[PDB]
């Protein structure tokens, strides 16, 4: 039996609820994951290294007695570099070059500016002492995620960049370790899930407490990241793995099927949805999916995710396509249409957007990591708090001259007195100067 | 009778334990506040306006028949601008011009760049629909906080900026309301605490759900902000009112005492600490504190703050002074020394820094506005939403797909590889 992708129609009256169920249902159960994540964090906070080794054994299926078996030295990273092919080393280095060159152009440092009255203003910019990189490794390996977060941290000057990556059944991915070596990662712990997030956020006897945790992850990593919010810095919690492809029917249906396959091969909980007003095109995408799926090397993962969350949605016209897209509110939108800048005005709820027939998630995954912008010299001219800025701390500076204090204190005194904050007022008035006073 | 500020010495072998306790000591356990904040949030989502009114009555001591009695029309803001003094209005208007001028120059919109191979990259920038601004009630409320938060949101194009400010026992701060008029606040609700944050984060019948919540508040506001993170954008959790003054001993001791008093007078949980290598200077500040405290209108709040969290700390030298400062990680640091740029490199864990003998933390609370120079991402930027755009040409996808395909195949992510490979062109 040829796999039959789930078909939906915005004309059918049950579309509203049928769509709401596809986006909402959860097999892992909510509050269930939340409770287990809360329990894991409390354990690592109390029992420390012992808890992480036990959780690593239970959840990752590992056979390690001490924390030391879960710590990879820098030499193990350099050795991984030698165990990968030449094509894979250069591909890692080519990606590293573009990432590193971009972040070097965006790095901003400390500055001072002297006003007319002598007052000095500015910012002190210092790198965070410690940054923690979560690299997902549960159901696949993601080396580009290492480069995307470790390189801007090193460019910022973060002295210690620590990486956690789960090694299921003790299997070690040399391409991911080789990326860590090229990216300048200092230490690699072979742990994952909520226990690894806990170990970096609070610290164990063997895992250092970091200033910021970054990286994508599954429901446990995402849930653990929102809990440690406040205790430790975090980038952005990433929602469930999804792609929404919106096509006008003029893209090769195999490309669209493979684009949906690419998100689907991530994990069995992945959500791949296609929306199009072209009915005959949607039939071809179904024919493309059935033909192409069996040969796929991860056809079991793809079939599972498509069954659970995949959908081919028919809409009446471009306007309905955009309405369905705004309901779905995708973090990643593939605008596979001829006039994609003409569809964007009516698409208000979407994070990263791939536009046209030649761009898909695979390019975003491997070549566009920071804020989902592609690192080039031209894109560098446009500043971002993401990337190098996020691995830096900025302290504002004010150094008043005697005169500058005098003019500022007059204004401060008026407002502070009006608010009965007399200590504010008097500390400012102490510095007001009148040359006629002897 | 005379107040005696707590004294610690880094020459004492046990100093670290006392400093750890000074920085960790809390009056109301964070778990006690946590449960209260979580239950309030749950109650606001469940019962909407009804919960907001009940909590306003309990915590603000304000009889209110309906949610309608807690909504302040924008015309009341225009009235407030009428009731303040000439000097206060010009101080607010002059600061507002500098804040507004600054953010107008810093604003960035949507952009596109076309690479040499035809690939287009860029960002589609859209103003947030609604922003919520928290402003503490009563007199201990900086109007500069209203100007600094509502003005960049308006410059960004946020259509509805909503202020929440509790009116304890029905008391209004006309300077604060006037600053909201100048700043372009569209609507005001006289509510506060965790229930105000919860109402903005999720929406009630009368309180609109906003996209981002900003502004300073005590532990209940900050804890509510931590818990609503995810449902709504937030600025920073914001720490407790705190000042660390580091002095070489050559600043007027009355000035240092007043600088400590100014932070301590915000609320009873404020923390004011002085560190110096000059033991006689610390005795002079200690005497200044005792003499000056009874002259202060908010002496009762200051005393409670200094007793709970205040300290004067002696150290050996600049190096130890800087070491202690780095451990305290002060949200506000006053480097009251001769060469402040020489101390700062050793104090990297501090927040905003006030340098020299002529710069008090009170100047930060009453910012008279930036200038033409502070330009060259925390103002207009944080009231915009950004969408990254990658529009590869055929050739651009070919260059990028070559690198992506190798790594994806290396990790056996074959759908990724084939998806990229469909767009790779054969070379000449
Ligand atoms: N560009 C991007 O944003 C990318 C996003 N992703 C997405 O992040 C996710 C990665 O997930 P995985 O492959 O599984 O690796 P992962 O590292 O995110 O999760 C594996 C960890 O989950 C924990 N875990 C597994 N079962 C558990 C259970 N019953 N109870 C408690 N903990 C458990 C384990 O500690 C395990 O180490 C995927 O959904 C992927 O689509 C992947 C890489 C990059
Ligand atoms: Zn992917
Ligand atoms: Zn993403
Ligand atoms: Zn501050």
């Amino acid at each position: 039996a040829p796999f039959a992708i789930r078909r939906l129609n915005a004309a059918d009256p049950d579309f509203g609820r049928h769509l709401d169920h596809l986006l909402s249902w959860e097999s892992v159960s909510d509050d269930s994951v939340n409770q287990r994540v809360l329990d894991i964090i409390a354990a690592v906070r109390s029992r420390g290294d012992a808890a992480v080794v036990e959780f690593t054994q239970r959840f990752d299926g590992l056979q390690a007695a001490s924390m030391a078996d879960l710590i990879l030295p820098r030499e193990r990273l350099e050795l991984a570099l030698t165990r990968i092919t030449v094509a894979q080393r250069e591909a890692l280095e080519v990606a590293a070059e573009r990432v590193r060159s971009y972040h070097e152009k965006q790095k901003q440092g400390s500055w001072r500016y002297t006003e007319a009255d002598g007052t000095v203003l500015g910012q002190q910019v210092t790198p965070l002492d410690r940054a923690g990189l979560y690299v997902p490794g549960g159901k696949a390996s993601y080396p580009s995620s290492v480069l995307m977060n470790a390189i801007p941290a090193k460019v910022a000057g973060v002295s210690e960049v620590v990486m956690v990556v789960p090694t299921p059944r003790g299997e070690i991915n040399e391409i991911v370790l080789a990326a860590a070596c090229i990216a300048g990662v200092d230490r690699v712990f072979t742990i994952g899930g909520a226990q690894a997030v806990a170990a970096l956020a609070y610290g164990t006897e063997s895992v250092p407490r970091v200033d910021k945790i970054v990286g994508p992850g599954n429901i446990y990593v995402a849930t653990a990241k929102r809990h440690v919010f406040g205790q430790v810095g975090i980038d952005m919690i990433a929602g469930p793995s999804e792609i929404l492809v919106v096509c006008d029917g003029q893209t090769d249906p195999d490309w669209i099927a493979m684009d949906l396959f690419s998100q689907a091969e991530h994990d069995e909980d992945a959500q791949s949805i296609l929306v199009s007003p072209d009915a005959a095109f949607l039939d071809r995408v179904a024919d493309s999916i059935a033909r192409l799926l069996p040969t796929m090397e991860r056809a079991e993962i793809i079939r599972t995710s498509l069954e659970g969350r995949g959908a081919l949605i028919q809409v009446a016209d471009q306007a309905q396509a955009c309405a369905v897209a705004n309901r779905i509110a995708p973090e990643h939108l593939e605008l596979s249409v001829a006039d994609p800048e003409s569809w964007l005005p009516e698409i208000r709820h979407a994070g990263a957007i791939f536009m046209g027939r030649y761009t898909a998630e695979a390019l975003g995954d491997y070549c566009a990591g920071p804020n989902h912008v592609l690192p080039t010299s031209g894109t560098a001219r446009f500043s971002s708090p993401l990337g190098v800025y996020d691995f830096q701390k900025r302290s504002s500076i004010i150094n008043c001259s005697a005169e500058g204090a005098s003019v500022l204190g007059r204004t401060a005194s008026v407002l502070a007195r009006g608010e009965s904050l007399t200590a504010h007022a008097r500390s400012a008035e102490y510095r007001i100067l009148d040359e006629k006073e002897a």
